[PDB]
């Protein structure tokens, strides 16, 4: 029930960064439900707060894609079973109300996970994040 | 732009905080502070999180532009700045908590962490109000 490789951590966080990230307005109730089976009950609350930002700031005008822009570096916490990865990501904004523009944003971003489901099969679990807005 | 990313980093780690990740943002903030500064830093954010117990989340900001000099007869550079502090319950609760500081620190250069080596010697913190 736990595949612990480079590999599975690289697309469980790619994914994770996508539903966190990422935004449309026609499959907001599944994309909760996604995101929620990434995280531990820990850090669910903080993962909603978050959801919830995007809803506010881009509504039914704006969609957003996020991927992760840099390789992904990785370290075990000291006296922890968490490991820190540490990378880039780009996220491009498009609003639907329009027909040609969009601008991108990038932030650097830490996630904390360790492993614990039709969506995260192997337990694949974020305790914390730390963001840097780069512009 | 990299000397502004990597104080947006320090300001966050000494300013902020979360309960998951405690042990590494400690680790990390020792990687951008000169040897001689660590243990200042250290009781400085010993103090800081004085206001944090259980479900509460911290996050800090720079909320200004940021002025930048040259200081006499020393290879440092003088950064001053007013930050911004977020409190918020790790709840669903609907109610945060802002704080606002003036900030200078003074840095100079000495790798995942911190890869420019960027380091802290000292800072001055004063209340917006």
């Amino acid at each position: 029930q736990i595949v612990n490789s480079e590999a599975v951590v690289d697309s469980a966080t790619s994914k994770f960064v996508s539903l966190l990230f990422g935004y449309s307005k026609n499959s907001l109730r599944d994309r909760k439900d996604q995101l929620m089976q990434y995280c531990d009950v820990s850090f669910q609350t903080q993962a909603m707060r978050m959801f919830n930002e995007n809803i506010r700031q881009f509504v039914d005008k704006v969609r957003a894609e996020a991927i992760i822009s840099s390789n992904i570096q990785r370290e075990k916490v000291k006296n922890s079973p968490l490991t820190r990865l540490t990378f880039f990501i780009t996220i491009k904004i498009t609003p639907d109300t329009m027909e040609n523009y969009e601008y991108i944003t990038k932030k650097q971003v830490t996630i904390y996970y360790d492993f614990a489901l039709i969506i995260n099969p192997f337990g694949f679990k974020v305790f914390d994040i730390q963001i840097t807005d780069l512009q």
